[PDB]
């Protein structure tokens, strides 16, 4: 059933990094602004865990200076209040972050100069992160999935290296494996999951930003190249919404883009669904 869900994007960065927290109803057309962040946030990821939206580490880059962010905070769209939570352990801007069993895992990203393989758990019953087994690849801007209780972390750059590689964490076990790599080098690709596929979508490959849109079945092990989106994009936002991809914004070389399109996996076609209000990238993104 469509019960009304909403997306929600926080943060980002045009001119400056940016407060803003607003929700876009695929079902209407319509977005809402919402209550601000206290603290601008770019770089950013965004996450639903128990009905309540977090938005984790990042960075706040502004003519009042560039520091990546530690924090986690806490939207709940009933009260339409935001509530800070306990800090990682390290700032991470560029970061990737996904759920399991109610815990959000943060992977990667950026302090200074330094590019974390480390890897930290929260647990919201008892507001505390937790370090877990670290990457076999340090990744700042990198995307991150999750499906069947198994987290993918795919691209990046390692500090050197621009990446085409992908790991997969189990939980249980805590460890980390190489996956089959990419067709093509991406950081500040959007990553998601749908069906049975880690999708890749866009990205910076060293020389341009990018397009292209590939996915990972995890079934028979293999990337293979979708439609490509009309916007080339790097550091956008993705989620999935009733089924379907939404990307919002990013920067295409040139533009802070307030393009949002819509993935279908059924017609393998993308459309132009709606505007932001404003172009920015690297926005947190999430639905509840």
């Amino acid at each position: 059933p469509k019960v009304g869900r909403l997306i929600y994007t926080a943060g980002g960065y045009f001119r400056q990094s940016l407060s803003y927290l607003e929700a876009y109803n695929p079902s209407n057309g319509t977005w809402l602004r919402l209550a601000d962040l206290q603290v601008p946030r770019s770089g950013l990821a965004g996450c639903v865990v128990g009905g309540l939206l977090y938005a984790v580490g990042g960075r706040n880059n502004s003519p009042d200076g560039n520091t990546d962010s530690s924090a986690l905070d806490c939207y709940n769209p009933m009260t339409n209040q935001w509530s800070p939570c306990a800090p990682m352990s390290v700032p991470r801007n560029r970061i990737g972050v996904g759920v399991i069993d109610g815990h959000i895992y943060a992977v990667g990203g950026s302090h200074g100069c330094i590019h974390h393989n480390s890897v930290e758990r929260y647990e919201p019953e008892r507001d505390e992160w937790h370090l877990v087994a670290p990457m076999l690849t340090r990744r700042i801007g990198v995307g991150v999935a999750v499906l069947n209780r198994l987290l993918y972390a795919v691209g990046g750059f390692d500090g050197t290296n621009r990446l085409n590689s992908a790991e997969c964490y189990y939980p249980e076990r805590n460890e980390w494996r190489m996956i089959t790599a990419m067709n093509t080098i991406r950081s500040g690709a959007g990553v998601c999951v749908l069906h049975n596929c880690i999708y890749a979508a866009g990205g910076y490959d060293g020389q341009d930003q990018l397009n292209s849109v590939e996915r990972y079945d995890v079934e028979t092990e293999t990337w293979t190249f979708v439609a490509p989106m009309k916007h080339r994009r790097s550091a956008l936002g993705i989620t999935v919404h009733q089924g379907r991809i939404y990307v919002l914004g990013g920067y295409d070389g040139h533009t802070f883009l307030d393009s949002v399109e819509c993935y279908d996996p059924d017609t393998d076609t993308w459309s132009e669904v709606t505007r932001m209000t404003s172009g920015r990238s690297g926005v947190g993104v999430a639905v509840t």
